[PDB]
């Protein structure tokens, strides 16, 4: 009931007593683990009040006010107000302590040394697709800040009914478009040929290139949704270079500089923000990796490796592997000479072991996934692939959340 | 109860259906997922039968004779057995087939498409180290086969009282020494610093140097473990070149043709089997990422780097990552080269999905170890990354043990 984890490079043995305080369940069970499941697996006002109170009580635990005044008092408004309402409203101050803590609790975010330097815009009081766009805008932005990115979230208004969400239907704010080819092939990124497509319906324009940024569709208290196209000054991307090939360039790679993703639910006390984007930066590997070398995405070690003169007949002399560390080498130069904040996989991961210490010495745990937290490429070379970690599930948290055009009674 | 497992990669969706048949707990729970803890967690008359039954049932399943009279014969004879003795011998068939489901069932294997290509080298009969070494040393010879590397396992008698274990004290048949140093140090290999030294302490003569392969200790029928010298011509070595770079030589680099695993246990039918070393090929990426670049092992990336004239200034440079292919283009060239058998993590990585394939459809699932299957390198540009594998114990199984010098009663 006090478990240790241990690092087998350092031999670093910490003790977990903060899963005790975990809540939802994990998916695993004494006889089945199911770390590698991508996807483990309206609310009425009986459950909604122990997990308002379960929140208010870490909340005024945290600014040193457990059990007083202003917390019993704070406590019987909220119950109050959930007997009148059946939910309520966090104040503006729970509302920051609910986001930050969420992404303090998110098991498969290798950059949550960064948690508590995080800025709220609460966009509470937005009621239509305009105001969505108009606060998308602001924290873009913000968040993007010449390059010098900074992490944010914007929150829209809570869950009520669930015939009032409040969605953004992208999946990241800025992403770039996917379409198939007549000879049945795909343009652009194929991860978003489906969304791609949804744009066309309800009436985007495509320029039917490569890196086209899409538009907002944004859904605003349970209405059909609402195409809205990002000011292009507002976008910042990199053009990617390698510091070495010059052939680099004719690649005519480049990514944009801030990921936001845009379709996961906030829970925070019992009370679900369906709408709630969150930026920070890039760890080098998701660009450079992932999004470039999945072969269900860009899928470029091809040409890359083509343009190496690299021994591409025999699976065994790597070319894979040597063109994809070429390829990271790139993004990350591309983007810090550029001065857009980037983070390589060996200081983000050494910075969430140095997190772990944190957590486990001034919170008594860090839950932490470890297939998400180790990168994509030099797994064991970095100090994660060797540091034993506890995944459980704490509250505030980020869940996923359906696509909304699988749910919305459209119209 | 009837979990689904999917590729994201290539939408591939199977249906687990062994996991029902799964009997030994995983370490996680409901509330924790411990599928990054690496080491997770005598036996009476009364629970051997049930696991001799259970084991007596799925090889009479397997031979196409469950429920018929040899099989209820042998579950009888298994039975009166254990009355008489309070344990119970398997027949030369029924230990051929729980070797091989031992390795079939091993969840951290990646090379479990060769599960049925197994020597099975029964050594129940032996008993006194000297012919543990004989035994071991025509292991060695035949799983060597001049570079044609072959599958086996040597199985020496079953665990009884508990104070009369066969073990072998390596933890590999074949292992370089790890000695500290004055200036504290380590030459050779620092994983096995201790084990060098407890071969020194019951009588090595140690040469003192890098790859020096440790003597076998081995003990017998419980007794005091003896050393003993494998036949150098038994022991195949690579010396590691690069098929671009010279230099590499000078590295002077090399290592070992045969990884035969000697310090589990194997567990057959309740009966325990606590020397079992077993032997396959290396994957490549065990030498070039694991022994040859982890922080705790011979931790040369610094010097490969040195000599590729890489920008070791800053982490970002990624020097580390194109270091650690080129040495394991080097292991894989080298192996190969030489006639050494060896498989790259793309070839292993891709039969072990089609070894999945496999074994939902002819078995209804196979446990599998993602935060193991996952090469130390290059991640996901292999299938397996994106391969969601549900992990759960079925027997028989490869267990860990303890160290026999924490132990063993002396004398
Ligand atoms: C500030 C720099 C940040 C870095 C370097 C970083 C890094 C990462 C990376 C590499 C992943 C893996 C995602 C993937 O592979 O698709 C991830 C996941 C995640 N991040 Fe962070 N992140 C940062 C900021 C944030 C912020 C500000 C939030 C929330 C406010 C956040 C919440 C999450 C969540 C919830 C996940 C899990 C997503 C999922 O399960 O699919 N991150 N992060
Ligand atoms: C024939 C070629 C084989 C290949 C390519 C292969 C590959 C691997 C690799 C790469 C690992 C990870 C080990 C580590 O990283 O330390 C592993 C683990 C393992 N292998 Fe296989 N192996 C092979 C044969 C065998 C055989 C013949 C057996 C048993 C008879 C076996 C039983 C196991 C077990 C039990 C583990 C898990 C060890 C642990 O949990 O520490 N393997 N294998
Ligand atoms: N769609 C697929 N599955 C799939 C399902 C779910 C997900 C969730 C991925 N959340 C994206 C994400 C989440 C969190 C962080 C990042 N990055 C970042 N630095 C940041 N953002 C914002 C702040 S930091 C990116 C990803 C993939 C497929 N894969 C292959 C073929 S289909
Ligand atoms: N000792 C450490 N922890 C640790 C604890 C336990 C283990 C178990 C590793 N089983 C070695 C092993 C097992 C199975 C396969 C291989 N390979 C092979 N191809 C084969 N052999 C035989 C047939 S195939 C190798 C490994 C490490 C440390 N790591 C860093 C600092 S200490
Ligand atoms: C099957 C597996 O769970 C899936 O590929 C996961 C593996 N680990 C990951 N880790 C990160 N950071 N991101 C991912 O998308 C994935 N995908
Ligand atoms: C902490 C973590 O469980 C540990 O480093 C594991 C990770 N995955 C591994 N995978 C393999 N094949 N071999 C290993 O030794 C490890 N080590
Ligand atoms: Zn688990």
């Amino acid at each position: 009931r006090f478990l240790k984890v241990k690092n087998w490079e350092t031999d670093v043995v910490l003790t977990d007593t903060l899963h005790l305080k975990s809540t939802l369940e994990t998916g695993c069970t004494e006889h089945i683990c199911m770390g590698s499941i991508m996807l483990p697996s309206v609310a009425t006002k009986d459950q909604l009040f122990p997990l308002a109170k379960e929140f208010l009580d870490q909340y005024y635990s945290s600014i040193k006010r457990f059990g007083s005044k202003a917390h019993m008092d704070r406590l019987e408004e909220v119950n109050k107000e959930i007997e009148s309402t059946s939910t309520y409203q966090l104040k503006d101050t729970e509302l920051i302590y609910g986001a930050k803590h969420a992404w303090r609790n998110a098991s498969r975010c290798v950059g949550r040394i960064q948690w508590s330097k995080l800025q709220v815009f609460d966009a509470r009081d937005c009621t239509t697709a305009h105001g969505m766009f108009n606060y998308i805008c602001n924290h873009v932005k913000y968040a993007t800040n010449k390059g010098n990115l900074r992490s944010a979230i914007t929150i829209f208004p809570q869950r009520t009914d669930g015939k009032h969400d409040f969605r953004v239907w992208n999946s990241q704010l800025i992403r770039y478009a996917g379409y198939k080819q007549p000879d049945g092939s795909t343009l652009g990124d194929p991860a978003n040929v489906q969304f791609t497509e949804i744009c066309i319906q309800q009436g985007w324009k495509a320029p039917r290139g490569r890196f086209d940024v899409l538009p907002l569709l944004l859904q605003a208290n349970g209405n059909d949704p609402e195409l809205f196209q990002i000011p292009p000054e507002l976008v910042l991307e990199v053009p990617i270079r390698h510091p070495k090939f010059d052939w680099f360039k004719d690649l005519g790679l480049k990514w944009y500089g801030l990921p936001a993703v845009s379709n996961m639910l906030l829970e925070i006390g019992g009370l679900e923000f369906s709408a709630c984007p969150f930026s920070g930066w890039y760890m080098g590997t998701e660009i450079g990796v992932r999004d470039y070398c999945d072969n269900s995405r860009y899928n470029i070690l091809e040409e890359v490796a083509k343009k190496m003169d690299l021994d591409m007949r025999k699976t065994s002399s790597l070319w894979k592997d040597q063109a994809l560390v070429e390829i990271n080498i790139a993004v990350l130069y591309s983007f810090q000479s550029d001065k857009v904040t980037i983070v390589d996989h060996h200081s983000a991961t050494e910075s969430f072991i140095k997190h772990m210490e944190n957590e486990y010495r001034c919170r008594g745990g860090c839950p932490a996934d470890w297939v998400w937290i180790v990168p994509p490429m030099s797994g064991s070379i970095t100090p994660v692939f060797h540091q034993e970690m506890l995944n459980y599930r704490l509250t505030p948290s980020f869940e996923y959340q359906p696509d909304p055009w699988n749910t919305h009674v459209w119209k």
